[PDB]
């Protein structure tokens, strides 16, 4: 493609879904979770020129972080936290950007990915009560 | 919408909605209300270049408050705003940070966070009572 | 003008000052502080080519310091401690200058100003036994 | 040779193995480890343009982390934590990469190897339930 | 002049004292001070192309200080301690030079001042058991 | 010579040994010590463009680091504990690296050299059941 | 003197006057040996490039030392010196940092300080006996 897919870390459970749109790149994230589950349960995301809401999970979590990215801003540093195995989940997103911004989200305690790097372009895993599974895409 | 930028309105849908902004004009100073007793931010105050009124929202009720004054050539660099989610939501604290090194910090950042977009800071939007219901940032494009 | 006002901050008490000389910057400072209070009491300014010294407020405080600046010196970095309220007054200053010189004065327990920056020209606002209210003025 | 050969650490036990691709890089690597054994247990490397995982070893690990690299990233800080001796075994690892990418995986409580940099080409050494000894291989 | 004179700060005790030599720069300044009496008591100076020693004060104190400056050496950051009023004295000196040399001598319990900066030419003030008040001299 | 000899530290004990070879740099560099004795008790050295391995001294030791070494690497900074006197011991080796690699070997409770810094190429000192004394030599 | 610089010797006026200095040479290698139960240094040893000869001064009997090896073009960018001041006085400590970014510390710095001339270290020069009771730095000009 004009793609590069990061791997999805976490389970093979939930509904799948792939958030992309041609010429588009992410302009916000969101990313809810819980303390008491110490999981993602819900990703929100908004391309530029397009004022839907792209969402999958369910957003019971007590917490989320929102991060705008400004259209000529990459993402230079990008760790996924989950729990591995057939019935996987994501745990945590922590996303650094090249104007120093950053985010994070959730829980780190069990497995990691350091994904690739670049312009952030949308969004696939699989979701239901909580997010299964998450892999990044990034222009080439 | 083609020379601004809308960061997104964080906290509740609850008081009265406001949008200080002013043709051909950014945010000379801003002054952050909050108080320890409630965790959340209570008043806000803005004035712009070229332009003498304050324009105020919510109820200057905090024990604290913080001015941030920015140079005309100044930028907003870094910016996190705290808030409470849901329908009930408050924003709860705001950090900014501009392209001379300066910084301000109000309230409490427990709950959510959105770290916005950047660039010149041209007026905030959102809604208040006795407390920031809701804040959103306006940059230049 | 050729100036620009930062806020006056602190209350509304004490006698009126102004200190500002056509043609002239501010070469030294004095801030004046006490322990016992938590306040600043006092402050002296000297101008360029001025041998005055323009005071205000009662010098009654256990510490001052002084920040000497060259001509082509500017503030850089500027936060002014208050109490806020008709009742209020200034607790405390910090200044760093374009040459990496700072000072800083009294108490920062309740409200903080990050003022202008730019050459400092002269201050405004009100003092007694106390300074009630201060104000920077910087050269457009 | 065209190949820089890391220092093979660990123990000489395990089956052998060497994983390279003339004209290919390592787009993908994956560690598996343990807290009950304080191992590395398995590992897993794609080659670029190559759908297919080469594994080692016995992913029986309550914790991974998988590094992807970019086509021009390089590593610019390798740590290998081990067990020395003929029963030596490796214990950890730690990337570093010239994008500021870093992973860390297992154990450093024994010995270490500071390796050679550069791109990272292939993996060598030797796997059975764990990880008995692995050497990195780079690009001149 | 070719002169800036930093303010003199202490109080108006001692015998005056200026330490200046036409064309000339401070190559060597030592500080004596006291724990007993917290206070500097004693400066002594030499200029280039001068081996006379310019002293002033009573060497009493147990601790002493030198600075020696190269020919190209600017003062870039000077800290004087001091007690203020009439019956005032310094107390402690800071100097930090361009070549990222520093010397710290005696307290700063009381009041500061951050003095102008540049060339070290000379020194001013009063001076009899104890340093009364100082006052540092630059180049234009 | 071509080589600049730092100082042996340690004792006059064990059989000599000097690891050098024409044309050639160390590319490999291994240290083993205890935490029974605090002594380094072996080193290892390989050069570029030969397979031998130039050892010396007990590998006794419940600890070894491994420092590998780009032909383009320096030592940009060296420091060697040991014991002084006839009777002494070399007990630690920290090297930092031109690419920002560093290894820590050992123990540094006693005497210390902050040692000649360049290109790395070879070894010099006595060993037995310890390391008795070690000098590194570097190109000119 | 046409080609020297003499940092001031500090400490007392005791033990036995030494110059370390080779003409066209530089210090390659200095060793300062200290105790903790006297707070002073007791023996210096000093090398010259081109030279086999160890230059030495004091009684080593200090339970400390520190070597400081110096590349031919790598000067003395910080140097202090601590020391026991008036006619009875001992030198307690130095501290250099070079060019290069390599820093040694010796002994104490309890009473008195210099910081001195920097540039290329030529010799020093001082005096000795149980301990080092006075140290000057010597430098090309
Ligand atoms: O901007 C927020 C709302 O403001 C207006 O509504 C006001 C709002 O004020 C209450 C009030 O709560 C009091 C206690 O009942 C409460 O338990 C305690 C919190 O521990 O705080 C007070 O003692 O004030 C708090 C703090 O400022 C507010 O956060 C809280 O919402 O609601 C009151 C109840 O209806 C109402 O009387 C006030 O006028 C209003 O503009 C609304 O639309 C805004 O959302
Ligand atoms: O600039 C500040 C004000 O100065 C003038 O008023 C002065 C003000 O001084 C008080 C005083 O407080 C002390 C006691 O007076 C007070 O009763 C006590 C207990 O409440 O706390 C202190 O001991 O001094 C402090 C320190 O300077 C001041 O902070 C405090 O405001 O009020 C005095 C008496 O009411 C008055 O005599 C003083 O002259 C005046 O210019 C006023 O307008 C200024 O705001
Ligand atoms: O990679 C290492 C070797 O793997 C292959 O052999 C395996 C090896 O597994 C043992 C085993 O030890 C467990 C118990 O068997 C042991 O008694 C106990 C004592 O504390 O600790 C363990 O519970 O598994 C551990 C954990 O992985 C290994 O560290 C350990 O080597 O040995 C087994 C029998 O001796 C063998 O059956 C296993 O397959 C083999 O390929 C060998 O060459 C490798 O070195
Ligand atoms: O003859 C000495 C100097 O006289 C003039 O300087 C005066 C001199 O007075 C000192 C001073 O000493 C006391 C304290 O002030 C001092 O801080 C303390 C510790 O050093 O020790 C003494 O207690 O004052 C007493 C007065 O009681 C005098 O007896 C004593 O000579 O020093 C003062 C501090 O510098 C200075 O202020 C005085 O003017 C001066 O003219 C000088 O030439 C003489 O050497
Ligand atoms: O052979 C005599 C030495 O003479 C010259 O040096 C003298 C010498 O004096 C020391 C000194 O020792 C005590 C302390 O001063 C010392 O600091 C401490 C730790 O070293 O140990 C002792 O307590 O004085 C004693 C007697 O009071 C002498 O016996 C002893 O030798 O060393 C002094 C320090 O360098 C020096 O100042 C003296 O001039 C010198 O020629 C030396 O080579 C001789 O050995
Ligand atoms: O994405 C998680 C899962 O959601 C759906 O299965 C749900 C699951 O909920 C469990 C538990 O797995 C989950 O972590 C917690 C908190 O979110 O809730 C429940 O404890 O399983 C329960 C019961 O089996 C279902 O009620 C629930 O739907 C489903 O879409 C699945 O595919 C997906 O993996
Ligand atoms: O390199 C040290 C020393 O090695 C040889 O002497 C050995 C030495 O062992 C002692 C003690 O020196 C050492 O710290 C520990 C740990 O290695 O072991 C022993 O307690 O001294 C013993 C005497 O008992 C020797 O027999 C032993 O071989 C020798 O090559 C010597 O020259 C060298 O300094």
């Amino acid at each position: 493609d004009n793609y590069i897919y990061s791997t999805e870390v976490g389970g093979v459970g939930g509904t799948p879904f792939t958030f992309m749109q041609e010429s588009g790149t992410i302009t916000s994230i969101k990313f809810n979770w819980s303390d008491q589950y110490k999981l993602l349960h819900h990703i929100e995301v908004k391309f530029i020129n397009n004022a839907n809401i792209y969402a999958t999970g369910d957003p019971k979590g007590n917490h989320e972080v929102i991060l705008e990215i400004d259209d000529d801003e990459t993402i230079i540093g990008s760790v996924i936290g989950y729990k591995k195995g057939n019935d996987g989940r994501c745990t945590g997103v922590k996303l650094t950007t090249s104007k120093g911004k950053s985010i994070m989200a959730g829980y780190f305690e069990e497995s990691l990915i350091t994904t690739y790097t670049g312009k952030l372009a949308g969004i696939k895993g699989g979701a239901g009560s909580d997010i299964d599974r998450l892999g990044l895409i990034f222009l080439k």
